[PDB]
Order: structure tokens, then C-alpha cells, then sequence
């Protein structure tokens, strides 16, 4: 007869990272199966000269959230502080969704304010995931830690 076995774990935390003049990190949350506000991770803005590019980072993953064209900054941080209606240049999402396979050019992004614990959020809808049942993927970024670099 034979018997082993193996466990790992390990974690770090740090605030070392490119100045809000380059880039800038905010709180997301998503939409979970039971229609509730779920933790997801963080969104990376950088900051481009074309537009604005923005990347989820959760606990173990990232990529490419949206991106908007020159033309859209201000209008993108305009609807991120009081709301709005603007199109965006590319919208892939997070993983595990129909977007992010390749993208959606020029998608509508439909922004709205609502609270859910004492902070101002701001929600949106994005594209029809395929694992919920034609639904919107939706989400809500603290719209009070967007201001502090949307101002």
C-alpha cells in the first residue's frame, strides 16, 4: 500500500504602482446568477493618447475590460460622475462571456448611478452572456473612487 499528500498557500499586498498621471486602479463588482452585486476584482484605466483603455484584475486573472476612442475620454468620464450614454471602441468584458472570445466594435454603453451599501456605484450593461439566459452582463464601480482620477 502507498498514501501522500501536498498543500501549498501563499499571498502579498503592496501599493507600489505607476502614477495617477499614467494609470489609475478602482473596485468592481458583477452581477452573479442570483441577480445580487458580487465582488469580481479591480479595473486598471490606463490612460492612452487615443482614448482610454481599461483591464479587470481579479484574484487570479486579467484582461482587457473596454476601450473608448480620443473622442470619447471626456464623455466616457462625464457618464462615470453623473451617468449617461455613450459608444465605445471595443467592449470584450471578463471572461467566460460571448464578447470577450474577439470584441464588440462601437457597443453602446448605457451608464446609471445606484447605490447598494452607502457608496455611489454606477452599473452598466454590457454584452448577452450565454450562461446565464440572454441576459446582460452587468456591473457596478464605485463611482466615488472613479472620481478621485476622473475630477
Amino acid at each position: 500500500k502507498i498514501h501522500t499528500s501536498y498543500d501549498e498557500q501563499s499571498s502579498g499586498e503592496s501599493k507600489v504602482k505607476k502614477i495617477e498621471f499614467s494609470k489609475f486602479t478602482v473596485k468592481i463588482k458583477n452581477k452573479d446568477k442570483s441577480g445580487n452585486w458580487t465582488d469580481l476584482g479591480d479595473l486598471v484605466v490606463r490612460k492612452e493618447e487615443n482614448g482610454i483603455d481599461t483591464g479587470l484584475n481579479a484574484g487570479g486573472h486579467s484582461a482587457t475590460f473596454f476601450s473608448l476612442e480620443e473622442e470619447v475620454v471626456n464623455n466616457f468620464v462625464k457618464v462615470m460622475t453623473e451617468g449617461g450614454s455613450f459608444k465605445t471602441s471595443l467592449y470584450y468584458g471578463y471572461k467566460e462571456e460571448q464578447s470577450v472570445i474577439n470584441g464588440i466594435q462601437n457597443k453602446e454603453i448605457i451608464t446609471k448611478i445606484e447605490k447598494i451599501d452607502g457608496t455611489e456605484y454606477i452599473t452598466f450593461s454590457g454584452d448577452k452572456i450565454k450562461n446565464s439566459g440572454d441576459k446582460v452582463a452587468e456591473y457596478a464601480i464605485s463611482l466615488e473612487e472613479l472620481k478621485k482620477n476622473l475630477k
